[PDB]
């Protein structure tokens, strides 16, 4: 089996990236947020304190004929900025772009955090990391991929996002007319729970490329790329007047610059995110401060290839029994 959807930016930002889910019988449809940073299939559902929902799609298991509550199991999750959802869980059929999953846990919120209420065009979360990251209590669930995953053609998912555009998720095949030249990939940790990789370098704009090891994270529910302090100074360097901004919570720029390209190592290819791609635009409506979308992850704990490095390259997410990872360039 294969399974292909179209992914959508949510606004002119491209701050996250939509894809509609069929969840139940008859089909609910919910957009969600794919989420290769996390393991938890969750929805706004008619369970959600009415107070939080805001304009979102809600998943109703007592419409569903297919839907079974998975007695005493409960989740709770919090993100890498500080937003959280809770609440119970149903097993139900779930649908991506024609692949067809029996018995997915889809994790119901009763509690959502402010973030979440607020971002009307989100309806939950589908996550793509690996099963061991998953919060569902005291059974932990599997992802949709890898509950998909001995059904599919071959042990893959790719990630093709747009730059303010449209992309795509496949689940099952690599399109081979999706990208430019050769995949490379690079050898992945699973011991964090995540497609944990190590790029080889980087360079700013058209400077020398850096060799240099850089273990990091490819995550396509978060914004931004963010890397080492050392690495970030030396991008934002290159840019008259930026700064960092502690007040702003992070590197500014002004608004009328041309932002350097931004290069990264994947074994001895390159992927280049053009500038463009790392200018997020006014720090608040009419500011002449641009917010960066190249960012310091000192305060993290971990280095994120982020959004804003993802959506330059067609990204393979190889499940076979030794993970790796995919980059071309497209
Ligand atoms: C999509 O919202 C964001 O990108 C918020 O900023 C983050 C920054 C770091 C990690 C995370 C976790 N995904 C989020
Ligand atoms: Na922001």
């Amino acid at each position: 089996s294969t399974g292909s959807a179209t992914t959508t930016p949510i606004d002119s930002l491209d701050d996250a990236y939509i894809t509609p889910v069929q969840i139940g019988t008859p089909a609910q449809t919910l957009n969600l947020d794919f989420d290769t940073g996390s393991s938890d299939l969750w929805v706004f559902s008619s369970e959600t304190t009415a107070s939080e929902v805001d304009g979102q799609t809600i998943y109703t298991p007592s419409k569903s004929t297919t839907a079974k509550l998975l007695s005493g199991a409960t989740w709770s999750i919090s993100y890498g900025d500080g937003s959280s959802s809770s609440g119970d869980v149903y097993t139900d059929t779930v649908s991506v772009g024609g692949l067809t999953v029996t018995g997915q846990a889809v994790e119901s919120a009763k509690k959502v955090s402010s973030s979440f209420t607020e971002d009307s065009t989100i309806d939950g979360l589908l996550g793509l990391a690996f099963s061991t990251l998953n919060t569902v209590s005291p059974t932990q669930q599997k992802t949709f991929f890898d509950n998909a995953k001995a059904s599919l053609d071959s042990p893959v998912f790719t990630a093709d996002l747009g730059y303010h555009a449209p992309g795509t998720y496949n689940f099952g095949f690599i399109d081979t007319t999706a990208y430019t030249g050769s995949i490379t990939y690079t050898a992945v940790s699973t011991k964090q729970g995540f497609w944990e990789w190590t790029s080889t370098g980087y360079a700013v704009g058209s400077g020398t490329f850096k060799s240099t090891s850089i273990d990091g994270i490819a995550d396509t529910g978060t914004t931004l790329l963010y890397l080492p302090a050392t690495v970030v100074s030396a991008y934002w360097a290159q840019v008259s007047g930026a700064k960092s901004s502690s007040s702003v919570g992070g590197y500014v720029f002004p608004c009328s610059a041309t932002l350097p390209s931004f290069t990264f190592g994947v074994g001895s290819a390159r992927i280049v995110i053009p500038g463009d791609y790392i200018d997020f635009g006014p720090i608040s409506t009419g500011s002449s401060s641009c917010f960066g979308g190249i960012q310091s992850s000192a305060g993290i704990g971990i280095n994120i290839f982020g959004d804003v490095a993802l959506k330059a390259a067609f990204v393979v997410f190889n499940g076979a029994t030794t993970p790796t990872l995919g980059f071309a360039s497209k």
